[PDB]
This record gives C-alpha cells, structure tokens and sequence, in this order.
C-alpha cells in the first residue's frame, strides 16, 4: 500500500476514468474524496472504495464554480483529515465541424475541461505548497497532443490542459509538489459510437484502453517524486507526443 | 507581389505583430481589412497600407464578440470585394502565479486568445470554403508549446490555439483552404523585467520583429501544401 | 510479484541505470540476463538479483556485434527457459563541438547507442512475437527529445533510438509485443552534470531507481506503446 | 533577388527534392555547387542553373566520405569564391520491418542520412562562423517526426537529423549562423508505399521539389528562425 495514509481527490470521480482512477488510489491504499454531479453514481462508486477498505467522502461539484471547488478542498482536509493527491478528471465532449460549432457548445467544453482543471489546481495549492509534498494529475486526452477535426473545441480545451499542467509544474517545482497529466486514447463511452468505432481502427493497437490503464498512470504519477510536468499517453499507440 | 488581387484580414492589425503582419502582406500586394479596438492606431496603420499602394479598411472589433466578427468578414467582402486570407492576431497577456490568478485573467485571456480565434475562423469558413481557397492564419505563441511558469493561463490559450489550429487544418483540408499558426517567441512589448530575462533563454540572445512574423505569415499565405503547422519564430528557443 | 515467471534480458545491466532497471524487475519477479562488458560489476550484480530471490544468469555483450547480441537471446531461452522482456540500456556519451567532433566520436555513440538498440530489438523480435507477448524497453534520454549543444552527435543517437521506439512499436503492436522508451534527465562529464542541473526545474538528479520504475510501469502496461517517457524533474515533456 | 551574391552548396542536388532546392535558390539569385554521384544529371541540372543566369559549379561526391565532402567546401571557395548556404539533401530508403532489416541496411541509411549530414555540416562551419553569417538545411522528413512502420531505420536516421540540426543550432546561435531542417511529407515497392501513405495525408496529394525549395529560401532569408525541423507534408503531422 505505497499510499498509505494518503488522501486523494478524485472530480468526475463517480463513473469512467475517474471511477477507474478512484478505485486504483483507493487499492493503492489512498482514501478517496469522489466529486461529481451524479448522485447515486457518487453513492455506488463511494461503497467500492468502501469495499478496498478505505474511507470514501462524496462531493457534490460543478467543477466551473469556483466556490464548490474551494469546498471540495475543505471537505476533503475536514472529512478525510488531509490531501495529497488531486485527481482533475471533469470532462465534457461533443463532435461538430467548427462551421457547426456554437458559442455554448465552445464555452462548455473550455469551461469544463481547461477552466474546471484551473480551478481545482488552484483550490489546492496552499495546502499542498505548506505540506512540501503533493501530486496534481490532470486527466487531459490525446486530443491535447494532436487536433481533431469536428473535436476543434476539445482539442482546444485538451490542449490548454497540457500546456497549463507543464507551466504549474514549473511554477511548484520547487515546493515538493508534481504536476502532470493522463493522456487517454480512446476509453469507450449513436454518433459518439460510430466515431468511437472508427476511431479504434486508427489505434495500432486497434482495441481500445480501460479507466484501470488510467488509474495505473495515475498511481505510477503518485508514486514518483522526479517526475513532473509530462503529459503521458495511455492509447495503444495513436501518438507518442 | 505573389498576393497581387488578393484581400486580407488583420484582426490586433493596428499595432505590434498584428501591424508587421498587415504591413508585410500588403507589401506583397494584399488589400488589407485591419479589425482592432484602437482608433488613432487603426488609421495610422491604414495610411502606411495606402502607402505601401494597396487598399485599406478599417474596422473596430472585439473579437471576443461573435456578432462584430461576423460583421467584419462581411466589410472585408463589401469594402474590399473578396477575402483570401484571415489572420488572427489579437491577443492580450499577464503574468501571475496560478495561486495569484483571478478568473477573470483565466477568462479574458482564454477568452481574447482562443475564442476569439475560435470566432475568426469560424465567420470566415463559408466563404473560403466556397471559393475554393483560403489561408487561414493563428498568432499563438512559443508558450503554446511550452508551459511558462506565471503565464499558466497565457500558455494554456496559447496551446488552444495551437490545438484548434491543427484540428481546423484537418477539417479543411479538402475544401482548400489551409490553416497554420505563427508562434512568436519575444517580440518586444513586471513586463519588461520578465521580457529582459526571457532575452537570455533564447539561444540568438535577441528578440524576434513584428516584420519576422509577418515573412512567416506571407510564407503561409503562399504555400499551397502546408497546413496544419505551428512554426516557431523564436531564435531556437523551441523547436516543437 | 507482477512479474512472476517472466524473463528479462538488461543490457549494461552491470551498473548505473541498467543495474537500477535490473534490480527492480527482479525485484518484481523477474529473472534476469544481465549483459554486459564488466565483468566483476556483472558478478557483483548477479549475487544482488540473487539476493532478492531471484536467479541470474550473466552474458559478455559489446551491443555493437549482431553475433553476440544473438547469443544472449538464445542464452536467455536455453538458462533461465523464456524471455519476456528486452531492456536496451547500454549506452555511451562524449562531449565536443561539431567543430570538434571526430568520425570515431559519431561512429561510437551511434554504434552503441542507436545500432545496439536496433541489434538488440531485433534480435528479440522472432520469439516475442511467436508467444504473441513481450515487453521491449529502450533507454533514450531527454537528449532524444531537445538537441543539446557539444552534444549533438549524442542527440542524434537518441532521438534515433527514440524514432526506432515508436516505428518499432506500430510494427508489433498487433502482436502483443508492446516497445517503449525510457527517456532519462541527469542521472549522477562532471561539471557538465552539474551544469545541467540548472536546466532541471527541481534542481535535482533523478537516480537509476527511478528509472527502474519506469521499467516496470512499461513491462506490466498491455495498453502503452510506442511512448518516449522522460524521467528529468520537468526538463522536458515533449 | 534576395540571395544575390551568396553561394549554396546543395548535396544531392542533381535530381528530385536537392535539384528542386537548387533551382529555387539559384531562382533567388545565388550561384550553386551541385554535389551528386549522378553524371548526366548533373550536368543537366548545372546547365538549369545557367539558365536562370546564374554560376553553377558541379562535385561528385560520396557525403559519407569526409575527404570528398571537405573537397565539396574547398570547391565552392575555389570555383564560386565563397559560401553562405549548405543544403544537406543527399538521402536514402528502403523499407523492410525490422525483423527482416539486415545490417547492412541499417548503415546505409544511418551513414548516408545522417553523418552524411554531420560530415557535411562540420566541413563548412569553420568558413561559416569566420565570416559571421550563414545557412546550414538539412533535409530531413516526416519520418523523423513520426516513427514509420517498415522504416523503422529510415525514421531512426531522420530522428537523428532532427535532433542533430537543433543541438548544432543552438551550438551556432551567436555565430550569426542558423541552421534548422525541412521535413517533406510524400514527394512523387516504394511507388506502392507512397501511393498507401497518401491515404495518411489531410491533403490527399503529395508535395513537390519546388515546395522545398519554398522553403529553404525561407530559412536562407530569416536570421531570427533557428533551431527548427518544419514540415511540408498537407497536414501529416505538425510535431
Ligand atoms: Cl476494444
Ligand atoms: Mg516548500
Ligand atoms: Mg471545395
């Protein structure tokens, strides 16, 4: 259990990456603080962390208001007793050609994707800075390292994820706390289905990864003290960059 | 004048890169539509166009506002009867540590450098797209290919553009229209404290021109079968 | 034990980060060839991967001769009964401007750094494939991502070894054969170390443990290939 | 003509990608030492070249020999008076998977490829930095930014051409000497090749001699660009 002890925050924590993530801290030995929006999600996944022999706290979060965030840290630091580990992993998609792209369809995605990480980075600095030790893991996508066509706006807010994930990194580098970033291929889940299928055909490894192979990423980020600043790709091969 | 005939929009073309840019474009015989917020400036800039023989327009336009961009694409087609090449290069810049940053400077410049280009592109898209040919080109920045400390939100707009800029090239690169962006290294003007240092890191020793990045822009403007590039204009200071 | 009855082949595993990957996939399971020049460092290594419990098995290897490097992987099938994973981890540096730069000096780091790898892959590739499972692992360095300066005949070298990584990875990655690099900062000429420090944001060293934890990351990921992955304390991400 | 009165070395400069550079340099006004192994196009070329009104000057050359490309620079001296520009062309290919790369195929690429360009670029520094200013390209390819299946060594020599121009860049900085890398996607078994990686790019079309050379002049008229490795591919990549 190399996180013993440890505390960790997990948003978009209740299903998916997240859920795969939490569940992988948690078996590491890390309590988990679950942030979401889905109520009987946040309840399910909290009763298998519960289930490894953790404590679990659920958060009620909308990732864009600041306000929610800064209590998601204090909830974690009154409930759970600490924080070591930010896991930013809100995430929101859709797929139009940018001629068909709205400023509401734009201003989501950036909002929850680049914004929401922003501002639960932010939310956790001063703790984590006067601790001297702390991991900040953004969930980004390999659409942060290669743009999309009809993804334009997610590529955008996924590639506003990279580069905010390595330029924090510089900034605490020397506060004993890291800063990186998961890069997911495709993890599965209709035109989000098509896209999906086909997609798994430009993977060479032509099969698609699992929120366990994030959680896997994420535990290793946890666990490594020089390393800082990367953007890993976990995406049978799509890209290297 | 390999852009002889042709028409560009210059958003930020009143001032600094944007200026270079407008400058070197119609040297090279574009017509050019400068979209900025400062007056004085718009008409000093129009009068060097003149000068340089060419036509000008000016327009007053917050590129964060969808409808002024909208309504700028279309003076290009009234005023200047065509457009070939759209240039976004309004951007707006602070440097705080992320524990120092308020949302308002996450927003305005997230909002001023992404949407904005966002904006650009999408209002000029229909008619590029029908005429067959189109140059479509982004001024990000060096920092849109690596993080700088106290510029986290700076860096994370400028690899937005970046992103967008990619994905938008592969959408259009069919239709004709190509899509690039020019990444800046230091172009002269806390600020000037941080510019200073920032001269040092740069293997050159010396910061980049408005004129430097407007060679870039017509390099783009003129090659058929570049697309999707982010090319860096920064005295080695990046090559990614 | 995730790596409990596999095989793993480290070349320069004798010292330094070669010794360090060594030692920690023993550590989780492995047995190990270590293939090396050095031969007291290579007895001395093998006693420590039979500290931990593990046996050992010890091949004489210049990386640069295809005959050799063959031999090892027959030497890992015939010794220890299998090979799972290949560690290329043999490398050589020398600092000089190209001003200054002899063929020979070209020659040798791109022998041993890039053509051993290539030697060492390739020599692997036939059984890792037939058992339709295997883990390749390169060691390029944060040079193979940034050109260094007197150091441009060592760029070159790794970024080969890191262009080889991810070509090599699309060729086998439907067969259950994933192939990585593991892309190092500093790891403690001297003054030149130092030197570079100030270009590591944590202004420290990073340690051939930490590198033998990226091995094992890569050797117990089904899903991760093709992936250059720096270990330098925020260097470089690219 | 911005290049007027400067003089360019081009290695394989007689034929395809090299020539195309050729032609567009001397186009720009420079004078041109053609380096090649190919007798008739060279004289074809250099006969190009004198038709645009410019001074051409023709080498045989091996890169991978240092004696021959030393000869190459102490030609242009000789026979144009001078050098500002070295273009790194010459190139190989093959394509087989690495299970089936023998290492004779593995040296051929790596020593035509890339010290072929390590040989080429040493031989003209020291005329380079003594007069202050200069252009070192080198021609690389996509390959070197991707890794491609089946050139597996192909992609590792243009890796090393890559990574070799942008340390050398940084080593010439404030020798008033830039030196950075064009990176062609597909220019038109290796008909079959291209025709199957056309499929990979945006475009769908292939690029051309003469947009490489769009490039070099680019780099051979911008003091303040250094370092880079740009590609002129229709979209392929942007790394
Ligand atoms: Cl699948
Ligand atoms: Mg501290
Ligand atoms: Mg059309």
């Amino acid at each position: 259990a190399p996180l013993e002890g440890q505390v960790a925050i997990v948003t978009g924590g209740a299903r998916g990456i997240g859920r795969g993530i939490a569940l992988t801290l948690a078996g590491a030995g890390a309590n988990i603080l679950l942030a979401d929006l889905l109520d009987d999600a946040l309840d399910a996944t909290a009763r298998e962390v519960r289930a490894l022999g953790r404590r679990a706290a659920i958060a009620k979060v909308d990732v864009t208001q600041a306000a929610q965030v800064d209590a998601m840290v204090a909830q974690a630091l009154a409930d759970l007793g600490g924080l070591d580990i930010l896991v930013n992993c809100a995430g929101v998609i859709s797929i139009h050609p940018v001629a068909e792209l709205t400023e509401r369809d734009w201003d989501f995605v950036m909002n929850v994707n680049a914004k929401g990480t922003f501002l639960g980075c932010r939310a956790a600095l001063a703790h984590l800075k006067a601790q001297g030790r702390g991991r900040i893991i953004n969930v980004a996508s390999i659409a942060g390292k290669e743009g999309f066509p009809n993804l334009a706006h997610y590529s955008a807010s996924k590639f506003a994820v990279v580069g905010f994930t390595n330029a924090l990194a510089k900034e605490l580098a020397r506060d004993g706390v890291t800063v990186n970033a998961i890069c997911p291929g495709i993890v599965r889940t209709s035109v989000e289905q098509s896209w999906q299928r086909h997609q798994l055909t430009l993977i060479p490894q032509g099969r698609a990864q699992t929120p366990e192979d994030m959680g896997r990423l994420a535990l290793f980020f946890a666990t490594m003290d020089n390393v800082t600043g990367q953007a890993v790709n976990v995406d049978g091969g799509f890209t290297f960059h």
